[PDB]
């Protein structure tokens, strides 16, 4: 094929955040050279001499525009001298799988076509996320580099006639005009490399007995029409032995079936209705690219993501990987409940409180200091890859159920009776105007930082709350030395309870206030009650010191989790 | 997994024939330790110090018993010290694919569970074919050493508890007692490695234009329910774009649908009748393990296997592989017609007449002296692997058709006019009485050695046949040094015509007299007339000169090919 040089006109808004470049599908399709300029910038950060012996892993969640985005990446990678492209079959490749294949075949990096839980289709979103050699997402130093080139780009090289058949497995070789070495495209089976990794981390024999035996565990997995569908079928139904009716919605639809692939009780309300009937012992829901999960137990019993990282850490050695590799350390994001801390302190293992964002967990994994990590936003993982893994959290839960012979409910009741219950809730204030939310945060910060606020007592019913610590979260990363200031206002009470405020939506007229309430309760009689009824006294106090209603006009949150 | 040693009793009839151990399924499942002893004998030929770093490839055509036998190969190969086994998914792997994979991954050899053109099922045939490092079948020195061990084996080693699942792709590792290194079973896709090899041999673009473009060559490919099924759908249908309706009987059945998987005019009768409708331009059928093929043109136009090698050799440069590799030499088996010979002599390329049974061609291929070869038993191939390849011959005919743009009947009319027509037909005289057959052969042998025989003139209807050479065919292989004598009575005439006698019998049921007629014709008009009438003179002369019906009682040929 021939290598053509196209003279282009640069764009100012192609700034890749740590989730890559997420935009509307109509933007990439209408803006001439939009996807082509960004794809060319990604390969331009790769040294020209490093390209011929370099491999790029490409894959996506199967949403609308993904097939044409992969075909564009092939034409540009070839014309730029990239030696080999490992593409998943039909372009399908889950985010945890892209991280597994990059580390397995020593790839220089990978391009993941996905907007995560963000909707797909002609009127949905589309994103291009770049991962580097360690399998993790590209860091700021690299995303800034891609941004500088995407806005100064005068030209881009492309092979217009190069057309690869994405549905056929195997190697495809293309000869480029007058070029001595051939361009190679390797189409891999979407699930195989990822399933071989899990087969070593877990005990697929104890699990086969658990899922398909006579006295077996009856599960129900909702893949939400996203990229984790084929992975549930091939691993949980085919190899582990669970009946095909266990894996529900396991077929990737380009529009996710007009639904949002996000693991939460309202977006995954169908699973919640299937679990109330009492027919199944374990239920689980996933996201677009399969790197997050929602664990449900019998009769609808919701397992909070913060309590889930504490259950796996309390039963970590029932998983073969950890028994052989050892637990190098535990970690959680600052807003995540204190349930993990109880376990890490009793087990005498290192605990790390990091700011929101997977990169902080990656830095500690690459430095051999982090084994298990959790986020309150449905996220659990481990140093097996450099991204979050929804299906790994589910097989880790099924491993604990098989080792203990107990129900999801009895394992958590047992956990709260040993460490105590960290009642957790997150209040989301969605389309809030910037000036009222920013002023609210500055006032609360000036109030907290008063020389007498530490020691102050708040009371909203029976128990009283004494403030022992009050600060605006600041983290110094021990690996790259970075200093992440202004990460969240924390009111830490002497009984272990916390109230956290986070302004997520910052640089925009529509700001988003995230309010996290964490109430610790060692009282064995109070541990089995409704979290909103026990958290009411501490929520009322958060609303009073923040003057939230007064600064935002909000008498109620948009979403409660 | 445990390693136990089973004491056994040896068998006198476990003799590996030229194409492996072909035998009725009844002997394999009824006789205790039958398959176990032969599999252990094959693995015993592997020097102990070389077993850990040795890989064996395993796969079969999918017939009855193939799955239980593969589970026996895994346990015995693991307990014997073999470090790695590469098996096709579900155990399904065609003979040409097994040869491709062995040569590609540098395997020590491979064990193919297939009885080829023999039928399968509870009351059918079974067979364990052993191939060596070069990808081809095990030579006499190796098959005979396996026979010497099976004849005297006193015990075998086995891991009873080991049970791998052929359905799941990927790497599976198992730990054996007192073994520092783990056992590896690598399940590979049945078509991938094989499709990549054909993708570098033929131009898949021109072929996609031929089968899916405006003209659309309406083909019909019958897989006879054997192993080539998945290979036809994945390569000819999905990749090259041929409408699913073209792939008839492409699903591997353990009983082959209650029929012989043999591509000849008697067993592949359905496909011929469907071709005689006039709708399709090209038709083809394959056998059990997939190394054979039957070529049909519009209206049922049968392309004789001996002429088919000559066509591919006359237009051999239409295929990219031979353009870049060149032609080291042509070869055929002695019984096969002289059509290829007429083509070989029209060029500066060597020609080899070899004894029937593919193993002879391999020796010429390893010494880089053979590029294209074929046998009148519907077998065609090339140095690209060390086995025959029916799907290769089909894509080679589709390559010739895309270059020529003519119909299968016109390509052969042009061929028969340029080199003349070598009329060929196969008269198999089934089960005759031993004394009458040996005497007929001895009588005609002495008659062919009469001092006044060469130069004598035969005459029947229109052609006068003068004897130029008359001998009893014997072979000296240039690589192994062996001398195979009395292979067949060759009555040769100076015009280019020939008659062949191959008395293949047994000290059991009876003796078969294989009559091959090779009537060469060079007249522009007579060549387009029916083979049965045009061959008539040489057929009567063979009967009158050998006194056939006279010493055998056979007035009509039992088999006709
Ligand atoms: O045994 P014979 O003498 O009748 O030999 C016949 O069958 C053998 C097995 O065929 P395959 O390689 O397809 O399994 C062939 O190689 C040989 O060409 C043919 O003459």
């Amino acid at each position: 094929v021939k290598i053509v040089t196209v003279k282009t006109k640069a764009y100012p808004d192609q700034k890749p955040g740590t989730s890559g470049l997420r935009k509307r599908v109509k933007v990439f399709q209408s803006s001439t050279n939009y996807a082509e300029n960004f794809i060319q910038s990604i390969i331009s950060t790769v040294e020209p001499a490093q390209r011929q012996e370099a491999t790029l892993v490409v894959g996506g969640d199967g949403r609308f525009y993904m097939k044409e985005a992969i075909q564009l990446i092939v034409r540009i990678a070839a014309a730029n001298g990239i030696g080999r492209l490992v593409i998943g079959q039909n372009g399908i490749l889950s985010t945890p799988a892209v991280s597994c294949i990059i580390r397995k075949i020593k790839a220089i990096g990978g391009i993941i076509l996905t907007a995560s839980h963000n909707p797909g289709g002609p009127n949905g979103d589309f994103g291009i996320k770049f991962n580097i050699s360690n399998g993790g997402p590209a860091p700021e130093a690299i995303t800034d580099k891609i941004f500088q080139i995407s806005k100064t780009i005068e030209e881009y090289a492309i092979c217009p006639d190069l057309k690869v058949d994405l549905g056929v497995l195997g190697k495809q070789q293309f000869d480029l005009e007058n070029k001595f070495k051939p361009f190679t495209v390797e189409i891999v089976d979407s699930v195989e490399a990822y399933a071989t990794m899990l087969r070593n981390i877990f005990d697929f024999n104890a699990l086969k007995e658990l899922l398909s035996g006579p006295n077996r565990l009856k599960i129900r997995i909702d893949a939400m029409h996203g990229v984790v569908g084929p992975y549930v079928k091939k691993i949980l139904c085919e190899e582990l032995g669970a009946p095909a009716n266990s894996a529900v919605n396991c077929v990737p639809l380009e529009d996710f079936g007009g639904h949002h692939p996000d693991p939460n009780l309202t977006y995954a309300a169908d699973l919640v209705e299937t679990m109330k009937s009492g027919e199944h012992d374990f239920g689980a829901a996933f996201d677009g690219d399969g790197d997050r999960n929602m664990i449900l137990g019998k009769h609808g019993f919701f397992v909070n993501p913060s309590d889930s990282v504490a259950v796996i850490a309390a039963n970590i050695f029932s998983i073969p990987y950890f028994q052989q590799t050892g637990v190098r350390g535990f970690a959680r994001s600052m807003p995540t409940s204190g349930a993990l801390d109880r376990v890490a302190n009793a087990t005498k293992i290192a605990l790390y409180e990091t700011p929101t964002g997977w990169k902080f967990f990656g830095n500690l994994m690459d430095a051999s200091k982090l084994s298990l990590c959790g986020e309150e936003s449905f996220g659990t993982g481990s140093d097996h890859i450099r991204e979050k893994d929804g299906l790994w959290a589910v097989l880790a839960w099924l491993s604990i159920l098989a080792t203990r012979k107990q129900s999801v409910e009895d394992i958590l009741k047992d956990h709260w009776h040993k460490f105590g219950r960290n009642f957790f809730t997150r209040y989301d204030y969605e389309e809030v105007e910037a000036e009222g939310a920013t002023k609210m945060m500055k006032d609360l910060e000036a109030l907290m930082f008063d020389r007498s606020f530490v020691g102050k007592q708040f009371s909203a019913n029976d128990k009283v709350y004494t403030v022992e610590k009050a600060d605006n979260f600041e983290y110094h990363d021990p690996v790259d030395g970075s200093v992440s200031k202004n990460q969240g206002l924390r009111l830490i009470f002497a009984d272990g309870s916390r109230i956290i405020f986070r302004l997520s939506g910052t640089g925009s007229a529509g700001a988003t206030i995230r309010l996290y309430i964490d109430s610790y309760e060692k009282d064995n009689a109070k541990i089995n009650q409704d979290p909103q009824v026990m958290l009411a006294p501490l929520i009322s106090i958060a609303l009073k010191v923040s003057q939230l209603q007064e600064r935002t006009g909000r008498t109620a949150p948009t979403v409660i989790t």
